[PDB]
Formats: structure tokens, sequence, C-alpha cells
């Protein structure tokens, strides 16, 4: 039989993955040590595993470790702080996320002889830099995952010539739109994906040729490293302590709940910080537009379709529209632009 | 008669020896024939005599037989078999290996009448069984050594009152910690010494009395024959045929090369067995602690300090930590633990 295919993303906000059979999972990039759950099972019936990932993972010692990951880790008081999370792609923090991303996206009772084309991702300026670090991790990733309170296990191990690395935004606009953007690309134009992520924002362009095929440019395209949603959480963390004036600083959930809405429910009251949320987004909108003119001279006028991506692009699509209005548009899945872009451009082999 | 002192060992993995002047040598217990080293002499400087032991050996019938021994014999393909080596202490192998480190540690400018006190060792359980045979052999010893490529020779012959017979691990914590553990030993405790050698594993304890004197317990102390580093080399060798997936097999030099590192360079590329190296070393460490507690019931609670000896325990110390944490510890010279213990406790005469 043919080899299976899974395209995941190790993005800093949330793991965004999809398989060969077009089933997708999404959960935030927070881990926590798992503790025994049969009690909270009894109060509320679990119909979603994604909310409730209690899970055991074997290792090279074949020693299991309980984990809370995803939505269940965010409610825990003892989880990862998630603002000082490592960029080391071979870390166990990245392993458990990658274990669950490969754990959910495998259906039951597959033949054990076949292997899976896994397709991961890297930052654009850190693709070459962190190429062999994930190559070492995926060669080292020999683990057996066991979902507690769902009771289905996967033996996840990969040899050589099965992993496939791509940069972020590589196949999201090269592929994934090529069947639909081919009528829009005409002659010597630039398409551009702008993925607004957690830690970084990512700019990738593709010149199409005379023969209507896109080709890459790296001096018009880079990673806005350290510029992204991370500037919004850190600013709005100070915005609460400026508005509380008590020394009360938000925890992991309260800050993440804040920048989605702007009204944290503090002491039986919503503390209004909608205006400072606009200001932190506008400074992020400042630091992507002015950096775009650093990468683009008059070639911003040489665009036919700007696309913006990322979950951070969802709340900023009309706000980051001021790059080139009436030409920029939204990618059809704002979160899953990279993953399906990894899927279609991973099936080219 | 200011008689000299040299303390040696008969370790199967390698020979460990030291003189009165604390000059110490270490070399593997591998022999081969001696062939004329004049061609390589002009190429590379034969400088380290311990690395390059081409040695001329006479007997009582003046039968000169050159031998490559040690590191150079390990480089030879036609070397001693050494993984199924005969355990006869009166072997010609042991005739060479004992006479090897003598002239390598017999100093210059000795008086005419002055002899040398030699201190040797036996396995602890076989110290009753094999006391006669080494005493047969040391009385037998009447030879003459000569060093090719370094241009000096020694006379070598001994009688009784020059011989000294203490078992393996006997004087290592009797002396060598004697005035140092005296502040640690207080009242009615045991001290732990475990020799993790190549072929054999020794366990030896000492009850200290009310009078701060160590006394020996033969029933809490035994030689674990068949347990040691020789299991790990033999385990990973079949594992090398596994991960190569071709039935190809190492040589004797690659055998000792492997489980010092675990990443053997084979057919233009590394072959990775690092997982199984962690597996087998933890597996042997499991087998030590259980057989340690085979002799140790609740008398493990009557310990105050455990030391480990042998070359294996130095690289097992993280996994041999699980006997009693922060009470178990590593001796400073894991190889020369028996040697200095043979030295000072051999200096009774
Ligand atoms: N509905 C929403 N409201 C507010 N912010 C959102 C929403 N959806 C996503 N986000 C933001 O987008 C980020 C997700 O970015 P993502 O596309 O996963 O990039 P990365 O690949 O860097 O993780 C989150 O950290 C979150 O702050
Ligand atoms: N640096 C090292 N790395 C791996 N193994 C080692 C190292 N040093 C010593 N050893 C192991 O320890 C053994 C030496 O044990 P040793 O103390 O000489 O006991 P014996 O008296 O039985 O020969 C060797 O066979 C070797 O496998
Ligand atoms: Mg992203
Ligand atoms: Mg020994």
């Amino acid at each position: 039989m043919n080899k299976y295919t899974i395209a995941i993303d190790l993005g800093y906000g949330q793991i965004k993955g999809i398989n060969q059979d077009n089933k997708r999972v999404i959960f935030p990039s927070i881990i926590s040590s798992g503790k025994d759950r049969s009690l909270d099972t009894f109060f509320n019936s679990i119909d979603n595993i994604v909310d409730n990932i209690h899970v055991k993972i074997l290792d090279e010692y074949f020693n299991e470790k309980e984990y809370f990951v995803g939505e269940l880790a965010k409610r825990q008081p003892s989880n990862s702080s998630f603002i000082n999370r490592d960029n080391k792609i071979n870390s166990e923090e990245n392993k458990v996320l990658l274990a669950t991303a490969l754990g959910l996206l495998i259906p039951n009772d597959l033949p054990n002889d076949t292997k899976i084309h896994i397709v991961t991702g890297l930052p654009l300026e850190h693709f070459i830099k962190q190429k062999q670090a994930l190559n070492d991790m995926l060669k080292d990733f020999e683990h057996t995952i066991k979902f507690v309170d769902h009771n289905f296990s996967r033996n996840i191990k990969f040899e050589e010539s099965n992993i496939t690395l791509f940069p972020q935004g590589a196949g999201a606009i090269f592929s994934k739109i090529n069947n639909d953007i081919s009528s829009l690309l005409i002659k010597e134009t630039f398409i551009g994906l702008i993925d607004v992520g957690f830690k970084t924002t990512d700019i990738v362009v593709f010149r199409i040729n005379k023969d209507k095929e896109p080709v890459f440019e790296q001096e018009m395209s880079a990673t806005l490293d350290g510029l992204g949603m991370i500037n919004i959480y850190n600013t709005m963390d100070k915005a609460f302590t400026d508005n509380s004036r008590d020394g009360s600083k938000l925890n992991t959930e309260q800050l993440m709940l804040l920048c989605e809405e702007g009204k944290i429910f503090f002491k039986g009251d919503y503390i209004d910080l909608k205006k400072d949320l606009i200001k932190a987004r506008k400074t992020l909108s400042t630091n992507i537009i002015n950096k775009a003119d650093g990468l683009w001279g008059s070639r911003k006028n040489s665009f036919n379709s700007i696309m913006i991506a990322g979950g951070g692009g969802k709340v900023l699509y009309n706000h980051l529209k001021l790059i080139e209005p009436n030409m920029c548009q939204l990618i059809d899945n704002p979160e899953f632009a990279n993953a399906i872009g990894y899927l279609e451009f991973g099936k080219q082999f």
C-alpha cells in the first residue's frame, strides 16, 4: 500500500496540523504534567479529546509520562509559562506537542507495514539555521503515545527519507492556491503571504515568470523575528497592572483571555482595556507595514494579490489591509494556511 | 635490604599496575606475535613506549619470542582472541602480561642485592581456589625481558617473601581510605565496595566494630562471575548485526571501540546504537543492584558509605547511583582502586 501523509506545524501560538484525509486538529502550544483523571470525567462527559488531552507517552527508556496538553494545559495553574518557551525545535516541549499532533491525526487499525510522510515547518530565516536540529529530533523521535480516558495508542517512529522540511509560507501560496491563483497571475507579478504568528511575523514572496510559474525571492521576503502577537501579550500585561494599580499581574489564562476580547473578568467586574488592545495591535500594524517597505521598494506596486495568514491575521485582516487595500485578501483558512500548504506541497513527491 | 615495591593487577579487560614510586601504567590485555618494526619506525616516531609495546621475552632456556602486546596488539588483526580468553592464571598469556608491566615499572639504578616486593590479586571467591596456582606461577617465574625500539632490558625473577597475595577489592577500602573513612566509620556499620570489572563483578563489605576496626563478612560478599562489561560488548555486537540489517559484524578492535562511544563508523558512515548503549548499561545496572540485595537484606540500612570500583562503574555511576543515593559514591581512581589498595596494604612488608 501507499505511504500515509501528515502535515503539521510547530507554530508558537498553537499546533496547526492536518493529515492525508483532510482531518485537522488545533490546540495551543502549552504543555502540563498530567495527573489522574476519573473524577472530572464523572461531572462532565468528554465529547472532545482536544479539550481534555490526558495522555501517556513512552520514550527510549519505555517510561511513560502523563501529560496535559492543549486546552487542558491552559486551565492548569502549573503549566508552561509560554512566554519564555524555547525556540529549540528538538526540545521535549516540542516533542509532546509533536507526539499529540501525530497521535490525533492517525486513524485506528492501520497496517503497521506502511510509513507516514510527515511534513513539519520552520521559520523562514530559521529554516537553514534550524534545519539539522529538527532533522536530529525526527530521527530521535521514537515514542509510543497513550491517550488516557480515550484508550487508543500509537507507535510513532520514523526512519530516514520520510520526514520533509519546508519553510513557513512555502507551499501555502506556491501550492494551495496555484489551481485558483493561476488565472490571477499573468506576467511578472509578485504574490505575497504575510503570516501573523505568535512570536514572529513571516513575509514570503514569489515572483511569477513569463511562463506563469512562481519563483522565490529572499531579499523581498524575511521573518519579522520577535515581531508578532508576542508584542501584544507583553504590552497588555503591563496594561492590566497600569489599570489594576494593585500589583496584581495576570496569569497564563487571564492574559491570553485578554487579547482575544479586551475585558478580563476581574473580581466580579470586566476591567476595560479595549483601547490599549487597539494600540498594541496598531504598533504591530506599524511594525509590519514599515518593515514591508524595507523589503519592498517600488515592487509593492508590482503586486497582484497580497494574502495575509496566521491566527493573528484574523483580528488584523482589515487592520493590516492598509498595506494595499482592494488587492490584499484573506487566506481561506487563517490558521491552517501553513498546514494545508505543507500538505499539497508535500504530496508533490 | 631496602626492598622495592610494585603493585599490579591481573584484570582481563586491561592490566592496571603501579610501583613504589607511584608510576602507573594501563594497557589492554591483548597479545600478539612480534614482528620487525623498522619500516614504521622511519615513518612515525615510536615515542610512547606504552602505546608501542614491541617486547622481547626470554625464558630459562633462552628462547627469545618477540610479542606485540597491549595497544599495538589491539591494532593487529591476528591478535589474542580475548573475548573467550582462557581464565588460567598460569597461562602463557598471563606469563607475558605479568612480565609486561614489570619491566615497564621496574625503574632504573637498582642495587645489586635489592629485590622487589610484588603485590598481585585474585578473584575473591577464587582466592581460596586459585591461591596455589599463582603461588605456583610466581615461584616458577625466571625470565629476562628486553624492549624493542626503546633499547633497554631488565632481569626478572622472584622468590617467596617478595610475593604478596591479596584478593581483588581487599585492600582498596581496607587501606587507601583507611585514615579517611575512619572519620566516617563510627559504630556497627558496613561500607560498600563493588568492583565493576570487565568479566567479573565483585561485592565486598566490612563490618566495622565498636572498636573502629573493620571486620569482614564473607556471606554478604561474593564475586558475581558472568556479570560485567563483557555482557555489554556481547549484547551490542548482536545489536550491531541488527541495526546494520546485513549480517555484517565488527572486529575485536571495534568491539572495545563501540561501547566506549556507541557510534561506530562503518562503510563510509556512522551506525547509530546510542539507544541500545543506554539500554544495556541500564540493564547491567539493574542486574548489579538486585544481586547486591541478594546478599543485602535489611543490612543495606546498616550502610554509611558505598564506593564503587573498576573501570565499568566509572561509566555506570549514573545508573549505579540507584543503590543508595548520596550514600553511594565514586572512587577517585576507578581503574587504580585495586592498585593503590594493593600498594599501601601491600607495604606491610
Ligand atoms: N479569535 C482570536 N482572537 C484573538 N486572537 C487570536 C484568535 N485566533 C488566533 N489568535 C491569535 O493568533 C495566534 C495564533 O497564530 P498562529 O497562526 O498559530 O501562528 P504560529 O504558527 O506562530 O503559532 C494566537 O497566539 C492568538 O493570539
Ligand atoms: N572511558 C571508558 N569508556 C567505556 N568503557 C570503559 C572506559 N574505561 C574503562 N572502561 C571499561 O572498563 C573495563 C576495565 O575494567 P577494570 O577496572 O580494568 O577491571 P578488570 O580488573 O576486571 O580488568 C574495560 O573493559 C572497559 O570496557
Ligand atoms: Mg505560523
Ligand atoms: Mg578488577
